[PDB]
């Protein structure tokens, strides 16, 4: 089998991307944030505290003839941005772009943190990291990809995120028309449950390439590119007036600037992020200070190749027995 679904930025900044997902019978379509950095499929639901729902589409398991309570199972998750959510668990039929998994764990939110409530366009998350990170207790549950894997033509999914434009998530096949050149594959460590890999270095703008190993994760659920403070300082040093602001919480730069590109290494290959992809616009409406798309990972404990990096590439998440990651220019 295969599946293919369009993913769409939630806003003009590409803060996140939502993909329609069919849950239950008859289908209830929710727009989920596909997150290669987590491993829970959780949704706003008829069980979510009413005060914490602000415009999201909810999953109502009582209206699905295929929903079954996963008796005794609960879930609870905290994310990098202090956001959290928790609740109980159903199994139901879940379809993405024509690819169907029966008996998928659908985690129904009883509570969500305010970051999710404020995101009226995101109805939930669909985790695509390794199932070892799934928070369901006492019986850990498999991701949608893990459940679909054996049925897929190839045990892969691909992320082709657009820049200020829709993109595509495919399951089970590689669209060889979706990228230029070749896909360079690189080793993945699953030891932390992530699509964790090592970039071979970086360049800023037209500068030469600095060979240096950068261990990080491919995370479609993170907006920005988080890299070591040394690398981030070398980037922003090329932008007149750019500086790190503790009050804002990262590097800002004059909105009048044109930003240099940023290249990252995948083996001997190179992915070039255009400078415009690094511009996240005014820190507040009308401000002439703009927020940078490359930020320091120093306080996080891991480097994160978020959407800023991933949307510059066609990315293969190869879930073969030995997982690998593939990157191609596009």
């Amino acid at each position: 089998s295969t599946g293919s679904a369009t993913t769409t930025p939630i806003d003009s900044l590409d803060d996140a991307y939502i993909t329609p997902v069919q849950i239950g019978t008859p289908a209830q379509t929710l727009n989920l944030d596909f997150d290669t950095g987590s491993s829970d499929l959780w949704v706003f639901s008829s069980e979510t505290t009413a005060s914490e729902v602000d415009g999201q589409t909810i999953y109502t398991p009582s209206k699905s003839t295929t929903a079954k309570l996963l008796s005794g199972a609960t879930w609870s998750i905290s994310y990098g941005d202090g956001s959290s959510s928790s609740g109980d668990v159903y199994t139901d039929t879940v379809s993405v772009g024509g690819l169907t998994v029966t008996g998928q764990a659908v985690e129904s939110a009883k509570k969500v943190s305010s970051s999710f409530t404020e995101d009226s366009t995101i109805d939930g998350l669909l985790g695509l990291a390794f199932s070892t990170l799934n928070t369901v207790s006492p019986t850990q549950q498999k991701t949608f990809f893990d459940n679909a894997k054996a049925s897929l033509d190839s045990p892969v999914f691909t992320a082709d995120l657009g820049y200020h434009a829709p993109g595509t998530y495919n399951f089970g096949f590689i669209d060889t028309t979706a990228y230029t050149g070749s896909i360079t594959y690189t080793a993945v460590s699953t030891k932390q449950g992530f699509w964790e890999w090592t970039s071979t270095g970086y360049a800023v703008g037209s500068g030469t390439f600095k060979s240096t190993s950068i261990d990080g994760i491919a995370d479609t659920g993170t907006t920005l590119l988080y890299l070591p403070a040394t690398v981030v300082s070398a980037y922003w040093a090329q932008v007149s007036g750019a500086k790190s602001s503790s009050s804002v919480g990262g590097y800002v730069f004059p909105c009048s600037a044109t930003l240099p590109s940023f290249t990252f290494g995948v083996g001997s290959a190179r992915i070039v992020i255009p400078g415009d992809y690094i511009d996240f616009g005014p820190i507040s409406t009308g401000s002439s200070s703009c927020f940078g798309g490359i930020q320091s990972s120093a306080g996080i404990g891991i480097n994160i190749f978020g959407d800023v990096a991933l949307k510059a590439a066609f990315v293969v998440f190869n879930g073969a027995t030995t997982p690998t990651l593939g990157f191609a220019s596009k």
